[PDB]
């Protein structure tokens, strides 16, 4: 009866790869915000002026406003500052900090129903702050960073096997980098485990690209980041919700016991649907996946403590 | 650039099914073939006149003449007699062993340098038939029998579960019915073996249901034999081979040692690419596995020693 | 969020094959109802059997119970009887009167503000049936004909041409066979009006074809009618109202005014969304096209005045 | 069976645009290239991990080398400088004839089968300059314009009467700006003609819209210009050609005769295929309308007996 409405704040190379994505899946209306004047205006026109080429029939306006955002069904924040060189980690925290408190607050007002979807590194802390600047029960509040690890990962493995993207899957927990818990036991092509197919000597390489991933990019690009595949991300998560799909996919949730850990967001496998976050899986891990686990929340814990 | 061209033996429900599937995915032509004059010149029309409002470019002609299936990239063969009450399992064997001889002869003569799909029961025995009578070379010729049972099962475990059917995967190996040999082991929700989200008890109901599934849409229709799902997995093979995608898929392949047998076909794991069988993968089996397997082989042996 | 739910009643090819072509648009979950114990419980499960293969994540069942229907967004009605040896035009007629009453009165029970789309034939007169027994307002019951006869007449035309069906374009107002008003003025070419394209005779005989286009694939397939491009036009409807797309489309639509008739479903050229038929669009027309549409709305008259209102 | 290989020159936000649409379509691996290290890498690898997640099986790589382009069945040239404040139309003409020229040589070499599209502005032209450096056969070379400015002028009737992008149809003849031929007899909504639909002003405006639209997202950007919707323009031509459609578009193509004209390359109405230009349709012009196309041509002619080639 009405297409639903998306609002994605960050008009930048991955809001506008966001937009995109959702505009050929025929998802919903898009709203693109951004403090640059002219900039989302530019490229949700650009986008919707592609809809009688491609055959989508969905509205994307841009807008430098708020007000524009107000009603949306889901809300993705991919707005952030990236680390320069002469800035701490803490430095990095204590800026997007900032700017996922005031888009949070914000977006919260125009639409307190919202379904929140955080990109902002550091991606399991900034999940935080949007959960306790919205105010929003936790199944409304979620952050993508494990689809991405686990995209890239699958990509490297088919690539190497020379097989189907459709038939290698990967579960990740954690976050990106040395926070990354990969399981190669959770990780199949056609259903077979990756450990009958390539060496251990390989897998482990292929986990090492995916844990430097975002910065193999970041090398070759130069200036700015990747865009394309975190934007194909996002798309699954928002997708997921608009659908009621019940995706199975590792995202950054708040968690309150799962895994022995309460009051921080980890990436964590959940079932993804039209209720938001229905429902936390605690998979087997071994004692070195736990440990693993375990560091990457006590530094999420650690980071936590030091936020305004 | 010209578009390839596949051929469908048999303009039965689950030919058109097929034809109607590979047309959304805008792959080839499609010439529908079939004895009984006007069903297929009737169902390719109709088909074809769908495309305005659909979108996609395909031609589709149907006709009871071999000669119209000429240079087809792909043949499928979904032409069989169905097991009518009093029938014998030898009976069945040898009205279908004498369809499948004809229409091979036939399809072999006016495409020399096709892919050969077979859908026709018992498929396993009937993929040998076409195999000596097309004297086509072990790669360019398979059957559609595991992607069926594996979508079945997979259908099964998302709807117990209530989660995405695209975050189920199952490999099964074998034929259909008492020849399956399922694999809990290699069967998985969004990466995680579906023995930590299931009991036993309702895994082993669940694969009693795949072994019984086709029977089970036998006795809802009362008249026919499913179409739909048939109709997917043939085209998932079609759409691998003319696209190049080197899908890791069980499908029915010639053997000469794999799985510690030679001279028949078996459901086994593939790559399935531009060059049709590329690979026969080897998993691990338990010894109750590579048993049933064996038994599954055996019976398959006996069947091919009776006839010619 | 929850998925839209929609049901078709009548689970023969046509709303098999349609259930098919709304699965892969992942539009709503699907609901197939039929008499006949088993078949739709069949349909239903082998046709869901394909998502894991195919990609989309839509439930369909099957039922012989309305109940199932309960709550439905759209509900469609394929059912219907086709003329049989010794069984006279007004009998058939009859017999296609109370099958889409009795749906339309168990489908309106348990789904009282769905959107109705009619099949059976004849279109414009079961769509007037459904309209009265349903007492729906005129916004939410329609019928599809025109798109079924537009997409024939434009694939001829790029068969012909050898040209993308994509780029063949084809308004077509009134009912089927000889109820149908063609308008090559309205049929297009990439943009460029296929007079310029076909001349006179030519585009005369593919009309003829367009007009016969059913009886066609009736004679080809000997028992039963066609499915894939009736089941393409509906599921194009039952989109378009799902995802509110304002497609302009010719369908079965209540006149009170349009054209110069009013009290009748006639096919016309409707903004189809959301909220059902959202507007009737009057385009230019000749005065020996006005007559035409005029003839097609008496014969619809004549067919209504036998009928036990 | 091998997929097919399509080349992109330029990996700026158009070049990557395009590769992003044609990995949807799952027509082609891509090897995108440009004169920039790591760039063209860094996009090809990041739109290669989408693939896990969105389903498509296409290989997408990034080369600084033209030999990576080397048996590509469709190369698209993206590349060239833009009209910076203080350069004349003749310094623009100049700077873009020698970036087509040293990639059309390159290119043309690696892949002496090609079919190759145009994007580099001033269109028209840089196609002759592709086709007499290429030496290839007219129907192998072309450009993206008439697609894109009928993608806007369609964008805006769509958006002005809240219908379906699906049924809105535009051709669009010359190329952009002030050397656009609109042409509102060849532009329809649902097969009606959009004079039916909208007032002569405001149609008017729409045209003037279309005619500035390239300008208008240059103002709005304010660095660097359109890439989502060029990027679908050339989408559909290469698809077009890979899948032998038959699409009915118009795009710039060597004349030699029609329309009155040869020696230069014109937006006129295309079949567009496996064989690349298959026919020129040449279509009903209003007096004003050939003029304006006239006119255009001598411009362009005129413009082509200044370079060298």
């Amino acid at each position: 009866m009405k297409r639903p409405k998306v609002s994605i704040v960050g008009a930048g190379n991955t809001g506008a790869a966001l937009a995109h994505w959702l505009a050929i899946k025929q998802v919903a209306d898009i709203v693109l915000v951004d403090v640059v004047e002219g900039m989302p205006q530019g490229k949700a026109l650009d986008l919707m002026q592609s809809a009688p080429v491609e055959g989508f029939d969905v509205v994307i306006t841009g807008s430098n406003d708020y007000a524009a955002t107000a009603g949306s069904d889901v809300v993705v924040i991919t707005a952030g500052a990236a680390r320069k060189p002469g800035m701490s980690r803490d430095d990095l925290v204590n800026i997007n900090t900032g700017i996922v408190r005031e888009i949070t607050a914000q977006v919260a007002r125009y639409s307190p129903d919202a379904y929140l979807i955080v990109l902002t590194n550091p991606l399991d802390v900034m999940c935080y702050v949007a959960y306790k600047v919205s105010g929003f029960p936790k199944h409304r509040v979620m952050g993508q960073s494990g689809i991405l690890d686990s995209a890239r990962f699958r990509t490297f493995i088919a690539r190497e096997l020379n097989v189907s993207f459709e038939d290698v899957h990967a579960l990740v927990l954690g976050g990106h980098g040395d926070s990354m818990v990969p399981l190669p036991r959770y990780t199949h092509v056609g259903g077979i485990p990756v450990t009958q197919l390539l060496p251990k000597e390989k897998i482990d390489e292929l986990v090492r690209r995916t844990r430097d991933g975002g910065a193999e990019i970041v090398r070759l690009l130069k200036t700015g980041s990747a865009f394309f595949a975190p934007g194909a991300a996002m798309a699954e998560m928002v997708e997921a919700i608009l659908r009621d799909r019940k995706r199975v996919l590792p995202v950054s949730a708040y968690l309150e016991g799962e895994y022995g850990e309460s009051g921080i967001f980890m990436g964590v496998p959940v079932v993804l649907g039209g209720n938001g976050i229905e429902k936390i899986l605690e998979i087997e891990l071994t004692d070195e996946e736990r440990q693993a686990f375990a560091r990457s929340a006590a530094d999420v814990r650690q980071t936590l403590s030091k936020l305004d």
